DNA sequence: GCTGAGAATAGAAGTAGGAGTATGCTTGCT
């Protein structure tokens, strides 16, 4: 219909974008951060948009995220306490007088709302089934853990629950569902998060497995709504996550058959279970890249489902009670009109005979898994539909299609190599250098001077990216300390290369104190690196291993690697920070768009440089810009940042794409200025150096 | 001793101590 006037719709410190034809938008903000006192708004008929209660506001902010408080912690205690926590603020737990501690102990507020870790349960044995424990944020009613007995769950006001509100112990000793948690209408997962998770649970560790019975089959129904974000550009996307997803199932020595349907309104069946090569895993591939579009009505795919299950006799089929059903579905809208449809999964399960009998539940034989995309997502229907399985997860709900499509790269990177670049799979019980195994940590004891901390990056087995300001001519190899891994020991140094064109001596009589032109080094290790969970490398520009990364094809040039990575834009960097011998990731943004000028322009407020005539004497091509205020409030760098890969996340990989150099003011170990920017060397300006010195390191350079 | 109308993060109308994708009711006159 109609819609309204974008007059003063923008958020301190974030963007905005409008969904469904201009009649909605969402708010997103920066990492860390939540829109406030509402994340969406639609467009009323009155021609203004949705007013902001949460009490009228004129203007909306970003504000920080708090973690919640645990409501309740039975057989036991945690501190600190208080009532919300800060982000990095941890909390540990302990348990009372001859109780057994299980899940993480040392949970800590992540950058997303959510605690670190698993939930904390502190149990005996005193009841049939376990104490099923309290996820932060909830609270639980019902204390008695004998068999037959419930469990209800509760989430505080605001927030919608995701997973069970009611277990029960069944015969056995494993609870009913899946814990619960709370989630605010921001809250994001994460591709990693999601590709875990879905692997988990979809298969079982002995490397993974499907496990299937003897003279068992797997059906696997894939279910797509089309009526919106997901079916544009012909189900590119989509097209792209199901291939993955088809291939990485087909890695697992499995033969499943595969039924594939669309819905914008009306369900439309392209590959049915009963063709003979529905097992045909790539004919089933060369037909979902032939899907073609063209209200929402889910009931009806479902049904589509159902009648692909169903059978064509009273009498059984053979092999009907070995065959375990799959049901991916993707959506981004499902507000639920045409009917309900849990009448309909209530119906498949009662056709496969789940749920009635105690001996033979059968509850392994349908696994129902919902990908719900976008802000506009239904949170409690997506959860209505998917199944609750004990210690896995089957909701998810991500920002956009790309992040989908990182989910299954991410899926299909999994089992490639330890010499995969930019390669992190997150885990269940993850460190620090879990995370960022190619950060290296150089140290420089100067005599006279303030010890130099840096950091740098390990590109291959030999060598380690770093800059060139950390060293000096001075500085004996004796002084040079590189760690990585975060290890205690020290490396040991063949020799430092600086780059030819490097000078830190300027133009001086010219009146600059320090020209930091091309300011990168290269440190070759006298020893080899040992690749394993901590030791990784980076991607680098202009080499085969980023095309593979970037999912390009291999003919390919530096210059569209350039334009994929760094484009005429606001590109969504990030680096790692020291944060009381912790890494931490702080997300930037790189100005190269319209913003660049007046990024390079902040560059007279920095030390001996408030009286240069050009400002372009000083921050030369070499030279990415962070900081500032615009469009986001970007954090800063720290002194011990020095050197650090400046990272770009894309396809589920980090390559890097510059080198930390110097910044404006000096203020990390944080009221800031909008001047505060950062500069780091474009490592696409140093290409010919990074060649001619990594020519013997199998990188493949383009 | 009532409220047959409108409000309300959208917003029809019916009349409901209603409902509602993060929440979730009052007018005025005696």
């Amino acid at each position: 219909q109609g819609s309204c006037s974008l007059e003063g719709v923008e958020i301190k410190g974030g963007s905005f974008r409008l969904l469904q034809e201009g009649q909605a938008l969402e708010y997103v903000c920066p990492s860390g951060f939540y829109p406030y006192p509402v994340q969406t708004r639609t467009c009323r008929s009155t021609g203004s948009w949705s007013t902001l209660k949460t009490k009228t506001v004129r203007k909306a902010e970003c504000r920080a995220i708090h973690c919640p408080r645990p409501h309740d912690f039975e057989n036991g205690e945690y501190w600190p306490r208080s009532p919300y926590y800060n982000v990095s603020d941890e909390i540990s737990f302990h348990c009372y007088d001859g109780y057994t501690l299980r899940g993480s102990a040392n949970r800590t507020c992540q950058v997303n709302g959510r605690w670190s870790g698993q939930t904390a349960i502190c149990d005996n044995g005193a009841g049939y089934c376990s104490n099923p424990g309290i996820p932060i944020g909830t609270r639980k009613v019902g204390s008695q853990y004998r068999l037959e007995d419930s469990v209800t769950y509760h989430c505080s006001r605001g927030l919608t629950l995701r997973g069970s509100q009611r277990r029960t112990c069944q015969e056995g000793g494993s609870w009913s569902g899946t814990e619960p948690s709370c989630q605010d209408s921001f809250m994001y997962d994460t591709p990693q998060e999601v590709a875990e998770a879905f692997l988990s649970s979809l298969t079982e560790t002995i490397k993974r497995k499907i496990v299937l019975d003897p003279s068992g089959s797997m059906n696997i129904y894939l279910v797509l709504d089309g009526s919106d974000s997901i079916g544009a550009s012909n189900f590119t996307g989509a097209k792209k996550c199901l291939v993955n997803l088809i291939e990485k199932v087909a890695s697992y020595g499995v033969k499943p058959r595969y039924g594939l349907v669309t819905y914008a309104t009306y369900p439309k069946i392209w590959v049915k279970v009963s063709e003979a090569d529905s097992s045909n895993a790539d004919w089933v591939t060369k037909q979902l890249n032939e899907i073609n579009y063209e209200g929402t009505n889910t009931k009806k795919a479902l049904q589509a489902v159902y009648s692909m299950m169903s059978w064509p006799d009273d009498v059984p089929p053979e092999g009907w009670n070995r065959t375990r059903h799959v049901i991916i579905l993707m959506t981004d809208g499902l507000h639920n009109m045409g009917g309900d449809p849990i009448t309909v999964i209530d119906e498949i399960r009662d056709l496969l005979y789940i749920g009635k009998d105690r001996k033979n539940p059968r509850e392994d034989y349908l696994d129902v898994y919902v990908f719900g995309v976008g802000p506009l997502v239904n949170q409690v229907n997506i959860n209505a539909l998917a199944s609750k399985k004990d210690n896995e997860q089957h909701v998810f709900k991500v920002k956009d299609m790309e992040n989908l499509e990182d989910v299954f790269y991410q899926m299909i990177d999994e089992s490639q190599s330890l010499s995969l670049c930019g390669m992190v799979w997150e885990h269940r019980k993850g460190t620090d250098y879990h995370k960022q195994p190619w950060q290296a940590k150089i140290s420089v004891i100067r005599p006279s001077k303030g010890h130099e901390s840096c950091m740098g990056a390990v590109v291959s087995e030999y060598f380690v990216l770093t800059a060139a300001h950390c060293f000096t001519v001075d500085d004996k190899e004796h002084s040079i300390k590189v760690s990585v891994g975060g290890e205690k020991r020290d490396l040991e140094i063949e020799v430092v290369l600086f780059h030819p064109n490097y000078n830190i001596n300027g133009k001086k009589e010219a009146g600059i104190p320090e020209f930091y032109d091309y300011d990168v080094a290269l440190i070759k290790l006298k020893n080899k690196l040992k690749y394993g969970q901590t030791i990784r490398p980076i991607c680098l520009p202009c080499t085969e291993g980023t095309t593979r990364a970037l999912r390009l094809p291999p003919t390919t040039t530096c210059q569209q690697q350039k334009e994929e990575l760094l484009p005429a834009q606001d590109i969504k960097a990030l680096f790692v920070s020291e944060e009381e011998k912790k890494l931490t990731r702080k997300e930037v943004y790189i100005k190269n768009g319209d913003k660049k000028g007046s990024c390079e322009r902040d560059a007279q407020y920095a030390p001996g440089y408030d009286k240069v005539k050009d400002i372009s004497e000083v921050v030369t091509p070499r030279f990415l810009c962070t900081g500032g205020v615009s469009p986001y409030a970007d954090p800063n760098t720290c002194r011990g940042d020095s050197g650090g890969p400046l990272i770009v996340h894309k396809r589920s990989r980090f390559i890097q794409v510059g080198v930390i150099s110097w910044g404006v003011v000096d203020v990390c170990k944080n009221q800031v200025p909008a001047h505060a920017r950062d500069f780091h060397i474009n490592l696409f300006q140093v290409l010919p150096w990074l060649k001619e010195k990594l020519q013997d390191e199998d990188l493949g350079f383009l």
